[PDB]
């Protein structure tokens, strides 16, 4: 589970915003967004902690960069949640997954699952979901995940 | 902080002294194993504080929003449900809802007490301002989601530890 040479990982950032939104663009509507509030969004994911009686954060953004070209080739998130099933149990829901057009193709959506799911497992998640559109199933089913459910919305 | 429902209910967020009657409301749903009274507080205590940021200091959007239907007939559960809140960075710094943790206790079924605690969920995300509110569920449950509103948006795909 290594990222190819010149490729590395890490939390987002307050500078990540112009990358982020585009990387996010090729997913779904972004719309706009200014530095001072993508500030305080920073702010928040960066403190807010699940209760744990070891600090686990709620929310985990991550991209993968290329250092070459300081490009943000890929960028997902694990958001933990706490639930009282399973001995108060940890659920992880794996969200916003991105990944550059011109860098698909080359093994790094897989291991940024990877990397999401060993946050969650080692938080000490007994589950971590998501959900997908049916045509990316079988990558899903390649990062070890398999088919749970239906994912049912209603929108404002 | 009670609303009451139809036929005899009311909703109410979860409160310490549940911890006995949730137990064995949410084993009809999965695995729920042995709880302190004192790490049950503990978790109240975390679920009535925990807020996601936002600018309207004057409605607080609680991260997590754990509600129990109680029967005024006996006064005991009859079902609880939650609805976690995110904040995302996409539909403009977006809130989805997330609802969770579905339970109705058996001698309730068929009762149209799913429907309710959905729709009591589904308004307390959108007042909240989510741009959309997700669950999922077993297929055999599609068409009661159906029924709430709800369509078919993708599938859940899981890893277990
Ligand atoms: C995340 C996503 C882009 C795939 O990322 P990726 O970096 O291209 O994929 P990876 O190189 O890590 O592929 C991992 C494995 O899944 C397979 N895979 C990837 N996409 C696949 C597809 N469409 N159909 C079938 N298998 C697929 C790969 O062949 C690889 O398997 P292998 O190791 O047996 O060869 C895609 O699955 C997805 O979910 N896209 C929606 C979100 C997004 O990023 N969108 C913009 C799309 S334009
Ligand atoms: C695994 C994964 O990345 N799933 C994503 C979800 O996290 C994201 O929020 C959504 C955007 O779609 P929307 O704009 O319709 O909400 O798409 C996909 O379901
Ligand atoms: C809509 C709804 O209520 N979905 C629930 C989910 O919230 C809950 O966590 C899970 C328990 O199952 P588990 O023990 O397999 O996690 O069951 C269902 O999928």
């Amino acid at each position: 589970m290594s990222l190819p040479d010149g490729f590395y990982i890490r939390r987002m950032e307050e500078g990540d915003l112009e990358q982020v939104t585009e990387t996010l663009k090729v997913l779904t509507t972004v719309g706009t967004i200014t530095p001072e509030s993508f500030c305080k969004l920073i702010k928040y994911w960066n403190e807010a902690t699940v209760w744990n009686d070891k600090k686990i954060m709620q929310y985990n953004p991550m991209v993968i960069v290329d250092k070459r070209t300081e490009t943000v080739a890929a960028t997902g998130n694990i958001i933990i949640e706490r639930k009282i099933i399973h001995e108060l149990g940890l659920c992880g829901h794996i969200e916003d997954i991105a990944v550059n057009s011109k860098y698909q193709g080359q093994g790094l959506g897989k291991l940024l699952i990877d990397q999401l799911v060993t946050i969650g497992f080692d938080y000490g998640c007994y589950k971590i979901i998501l959900d997908c559109d049916e045509k990316n199933v079988k990558f899903y089913e390649k990062c070890g995940f398999s088919n749970a459910g239906v994912e049912m919305q209603i929108r404002k």
